[PDB]
């Protein structure tokens, strides 16, 4: 996890997303799932909540695409940059870019998709490559016999954590 020159943080909770495109891979729902799942992901580990809008902008407006799009950093084929991610703000940032030009699934087979949306969302959020293996915002892929129960490490969310803090149990005191 990591900051940024200004340090990365959401003025609001409520959030919103959107999907401008999708994969010839993958239907609709399923991969729009990916997203649904990343951000539960964090949502377990963030006050924050997330909302999607059929139409409009969207703060977390994921789009895909391959070869260039914009910026510096052309995609190529399959492999390689599987999805990237900036950090927050307007513009190219929040936003989240994955790779067109390659296989997706929804379990653990291809490269499950959602577990590479829980990356790129990560940049989007507000944090970067962590000191741990196990987590998957490692820069490298991991996978679980199953993924079911997949998980963050402590050190992802010590960053997403530490830049916002869900609030405690419930039942307690
Ligand atoms: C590209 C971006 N996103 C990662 C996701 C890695 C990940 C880990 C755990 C769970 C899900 C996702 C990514 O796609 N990384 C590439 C490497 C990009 C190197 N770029 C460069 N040198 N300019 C990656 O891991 N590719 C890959 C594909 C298949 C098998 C193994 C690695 C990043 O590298 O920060
Ligand atoms: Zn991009
Ligand atoms: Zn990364």
């Amino acid at each position: 996890f990591r900051t940024f020159p200004g340090i990365p943080k959401w003025r609001k909770t409520h959030l919103t997303y959107r999907i401008v495109n999708y994969t010839p891979d993958l239907p609709k729902d399923a991969v729009d799932s990916a997203v649904e799942k990343a951000l539960k992901v964090w949502e377990e580990v963030t006050p924050l909540t997330f909302s999607r809008l059929y139409e409009g902008e969207a703060d977390i407006m994921i789009s895909f695409a391959v070869r260039e799009h914009g910026d510096f950093y052309p995609f190529d084929g399959p492999g390689n940059v599987l999805a990237h991610a900036y950090a927050p703000g307007p513009g190219i940032n929040g936003d989240a870019h994955f790779d067109d030009d390659e296989q997706w699934t929804k379990d653990t087979t291809g490269t499950n998709l959602f577990l590479v949306a829980a990356h790129e969302i990560g940049h989007s959020l507000g944090l970067f490559h962590s000191a741990n293996t196990e987590a998957l915002m490692y820069p490298l892929y991991h996978s679980l016999t199953d993924l079911t129960r997949f998980r963050l490490s402590q050190d992802d969310i010590n960053g997403i954590q530490s830049l916002y803090g869900p609030p405690p149990d419930s039942p307690e005191t």
